[PDB]
RNA sequence: GAUCGGGUGUCCGCACUAAGUUCGGCAUCAAUAUGGUGACCUCCCGGGAGCGGGGGACCACCAGGUUGCCUAAGGAGGGGUGAACCGGCCCAGGUCGGAA
């Protein structure tokens, strides 16, 4: 249960910095859902598992695009880490928002 | 002192003026030092979230301290709207995050 929180906002480069967005609009994408999150993330062997119905409380968009949390694992619960190439959540964060565009595009 | 010279101001659909009487149109500058506000961009730092600590970049408006290669004149006036989603704020309920 000491999973971190990704929410689709923290990687939407049509949102500012104080609209959820947590990497520049460089590295961000455009429009990831909850979904897009999971799938790329848990294609590289990270433990991530998808809350459809958790919202973000700065999203205000009531329609199903916007909605999800993804909830990844850092640490096996020793406090060591799970991936040495994942130490961060800022880590997660750039490495979705590069491989996100790769599945649809 | 009789007529009466010599000359003006009353009479005009007049000539030109320009203290007022009255309603409109157009128009109404910019740079500095200090602080403030609002946004936005980009980094670190802490967290299971809503979030919390900190470094810069840029934009507009704002207060008031000096000013000008500034005006035909350019107030640091007074007000109102700020909504059907675009100022900020305080935000009931609701609502999103939370075990709270």
């Amino acid at each position: 249960d000491r999973f971190i929180c990704i929410y689709p906002a923290y990687l939407n480069n049509k949102k500012t910095i104080a609209e959820g967005r947590r990497i520049p609009i460089s590295k961000a994408v455009e429009n990831p859902t909850a979904t897009e999150i999971q799938d790329v993330c848990s294609a590289v062997g990270l433990n991530v598992f998808l809350e459809k119905n958790k919202m973000y409380s700065r999203e205000w968009n009531r329609d199903v695009q916007y909605r999800g949390r993804v909830r990844v694992q850092l640490k096996q619960e020793d406090g060591s880490l799970c991936l040495v190439q994942f130490p961060s959540r800022k880590s997660v964060m750039l490495y979705a928002a590069e491989m996100i565009p790769k599945l649809k595009t």
